[PDB]
């Protein structure tokens, strides 16, 4: 099955759900960096920005939801972000399944009421599940109608937009052949990078770092002082949300590199750098940005949107392993 996706401005990937009976849509981003089924819900007071141009979930026109209302919690990065457990029929990708997701009642407005889609959900595995409820994905396995415990990923240059497969993999967007790293511990869709590299001088991640395919993720991130570290070192100013560069020089930036198990992934100017135009007057900004993320985790990096509008994505629960193949 194939979910298609669209994308905003090469910074936002979503796609279509259906919860309820009948059939409540819902614009939504597919994270392999999270692990629940999280929409705004209509029993979410006004008070909150990020709930006044969502679609809300009503519970009240579904003839499918069923009441749980247990109290689900999520501090992020200016956090709080809260909500009830509720259950009912959603729908992807042709695909239908009784998943439990959580109803936001509370929500930090941003960086939601920024967000073109309406919710996300998880595609990461069970270990990391708020309540420790059961993730869609796995659920969709249950029914045993897929090929491959595995779905791929499919950013696009934007201006088709994205594509999502669940269970199995689309040749039409990738050439050359998927090379896997096996997951570190799983539970997380993160892998053992060996090194970033700026070219001639390979100095980052030196040792054993790491990093997460972060599909909900739109930037690629590393520790602060790694970024700070990486930037600069590309000629790269620092600004209030931002690193950028005098647009008429960016062309000529270094490749970044990053080794994954046993091969080289090389992103150029092109891929970082947010060309607007090539004046020498105005700025342009890298798809790339400082971003500190708290253990367990991390400080693992994130291999957000910029890395897969390049390389194809496919994530195989089978063998606790992850692909990449040259996106076309
Ligand atoms: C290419 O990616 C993008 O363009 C992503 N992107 C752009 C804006 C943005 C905001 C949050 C985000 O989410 C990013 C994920 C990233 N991976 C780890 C993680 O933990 N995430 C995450 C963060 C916040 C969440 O909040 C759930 C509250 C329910 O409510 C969530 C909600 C309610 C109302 C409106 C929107 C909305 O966000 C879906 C859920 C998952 C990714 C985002």
């Amino acid at each position: 099955s194939s979910v298609i996706l669209t994308n905003y401005m090469d910074t936002q990937y979503y796609g279509e759900i259906g919860i309820g009976t009948p059939p409540q849509t819902f614009k939504v981003v597919f994270d392999t960096g999270s692990s629940n089924v999280w929409v705004p819900s209509s029993k979410c007071s006004r008070l909150y920005t990020a709930c006044v141009y969502h679609k809300l979930f009503d519970a009240s026109d579904s003839s499918s939801y069923k009441h749980n209302g247990t109290e689900l919690t999520l501090r992020y990065s200016t956090g709080t972000v809260s909500g009830f457990l509720s259950q009912d029929i959603i729908t992807v990708g042709g695909i239908t399944v009784t998943q439990m997701f959580g109803e936001v009642t509370e929500m930090p407005a941003l960086p939601f009421m920024l967000a073109e889609f309406d919710g996300v959900v998880g595609m990461g595995f069970i270990e990391q599940a708020i309540g420790r409820v059961t993730p869609i994905f796995d659920n969709i396995i249950s029914q045993g109608v897929l090929k491959e415990d595995v779905f791929s990923f499919y950013y696009n240059r934007d201006s088709l937009g994205g594509q999502i497969v669940l269970g199995g993999s689309d040749p039409q967007h990738y050439e050359g052949n998927f090379h896997y790293i096996n997951l570190i511990k799983t539970g997380v869709w993160q892998i053992q990078m060996k090194g970033v590299s700026v070219g001639s001088s390979t100095l980052l991640c030196e040792d054993g770092c790491l990093a997460l395919v972060d599909t909900g993720a739109s930037y690629i991130s590393g520790s602060t002082s790694s970024i700070e570290k990486l930037m600069e070192a590309l000629g790269a100013k620092k600004r209030l949300f931002d690193y950028v560069v005098k647009c008429n020089e960016g062309p000529t930036l270094p490749d970044i590199s990053f080794h994954l198990g046993g091969k080289e992934y090389t992103l150029t100017s092109a891929d970082y750098v947010f060309q607007e135009s090539y004046s020498s007057k105005k700025l342009c900004t890298l798809a790339i940005h400082a971003m500190d993320i708290p253990p367990p985790t991390g400080p693992t990096w994130a291999l957000g949107a910029t890395f897969i509008r390049k390389f194809y994505t496919e994530f195989d629960r089978r063998n606790n392993r992850i692909g990449f193949a040259l996106a076309r």
